[PDB]
Formats: C-alpha cells, sequence, structure tokens
C-alpha cells in the first residue's frame, strides 16, 4: 500500500519536526522526490494555517485535554467525527495535519513525545482509509504538492 507508506512518512516527519524542532536527515522511501516536496509544502501551508487559527487551535487542544497514550488513542474518533464527516478538499486535510502537528507540539511539552508516532498513525489511518477515492481521484501527494506550488515571481 504504496500511498498508506508515503502518507504515514510525510505525516511522521511533519509531526516529529514541528515537535522536535530538528529535520530528520534520514533519506525518503520509496518515491522520496514527491515526499520531500510534500514536506516542504506542509512546512509551508501547515505553519500558516496553525497561526491563522490559533485561538480556535487553542481552544480545541484545552477541550481535548490530551494527557497520556489513552487520551491519544480517544483522538481517531473524534478526527472521523470532525473530519471524515465532511467535504474533502485539500484545506480540509492540511487542517487535519495542522492540528496533528499542533497536538504533537503539546506532548513534547508535557513529556510523552513517545505518543507522537502513534498519533502520527491515527491521523494517517484517518485520511488514507476513510478518503483513499478522493486522494487518487486528486493524484495523491504529487496532486498536492502540484495545488500548493507556487510559481517563482518576475525581477
Ligand atoms: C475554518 N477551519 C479552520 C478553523 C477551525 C478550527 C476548529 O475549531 C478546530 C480547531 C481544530 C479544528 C477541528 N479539526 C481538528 C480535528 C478534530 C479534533 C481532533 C483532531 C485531532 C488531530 Cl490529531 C487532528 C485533527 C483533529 C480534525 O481535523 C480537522 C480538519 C478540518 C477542520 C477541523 C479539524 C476544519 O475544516 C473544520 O472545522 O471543519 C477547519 C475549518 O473549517
Amino acid at each position: 500500500d504504496e500511498l498508506y507508506r508515503q502518507s504515514l512518512e510525510i505525516i511522521s516527519r511533519y509531526l516529529r519536526e514541528q515537535a522536535t524542532g530538528a529535520k530528520d536527515t534520514k533519506p525518503m522511501g520509496r518515491s522520496g522526490a514527491t515526499s520531500r516536496k510534500a514536506l516542504e509544502t506542509l512546512r509551508r501551508v501547515g505553519d500558516g494555517v496553525q497561526r491563522n487559527h490559533e485561538t480556535a487551535f487553542q481552544g480545541m487542544l484545552r477541550k481535548l485535554d490530551i494527557k497520556n497514550e489513552d487520551d491519544v488513542k480517544s483522538l481517531s474518533r473524534v478526527m472521523i467525527h470532525v473530519f471524515s464527516d465532511g467535504v474533502t478538499n485539500w484545506g480540509r486535510i492540511v487542517t487535519l495535519i495542522s492540528f496533528g502537528a499542533f497536538v504533537a507540539k503539546h506532548l513534547k511539552t508535557i513529556n510523552q513525545e513517545s505518543c507522537i508516532e502513534p498519533l502520527a498513525e491515527s491521523i494517517t489511518d484517518v485520511l488514507v482509509r476513510t478518503k483513499r477515492d478522493w486522494l487518487v481521484k486528486q493524484r495523491g501527494w504529487d496532486g498536492f504538492v502540484e495545488f500548493f506550488h507556487v510559481e517563482d515571481l518576475e525581477g
């Protein structure tokens, strides 16, 4: 399942990088060029989402009250409720992953870094297993990179 594997790699790297503030220097697996570009795109667009919706992000984090492994496990149901049960577009996918990064940073701050990888898996499961048809129709991570591509300015 190449789409699942690629998705998990991109999402896991972004969440870990957000939490630690350090780039992972290990090579990507399969489809490395696209995955690198996808991660670069999340760095740009995801960071903006977290700031544009800072108050709402903080509010939801507070409401969720994430302390430990069991709370992190409980998030799948919430993601299905909020993300899966609605329209699908790249913006909503970016928000799913960006709020994930916001939770990952919280996990670092409460010294529960071990829960970041399970969190990344949960987000990937929700995205790929509930929206595969859409993702395939939209050309997967190549489509993601194409959708957010910015042309160079003249001059
Ligand atoms: C205009 N916006 C962005 C501002 C809305 C902020 C919301 O109050 C709340 C703060 C987090 C967001 C709720 N979640 C966050 C949520 C749902 C809460 C649990 C959760 C946990 C993780 Cl690890 C990742 C994501 C999520 C599901 O992902 C979302 C995707 C799309 C939208 C909202 C999502 C979103 O698409 C939606 O609200 O439907 C976001 C949207 O329209």
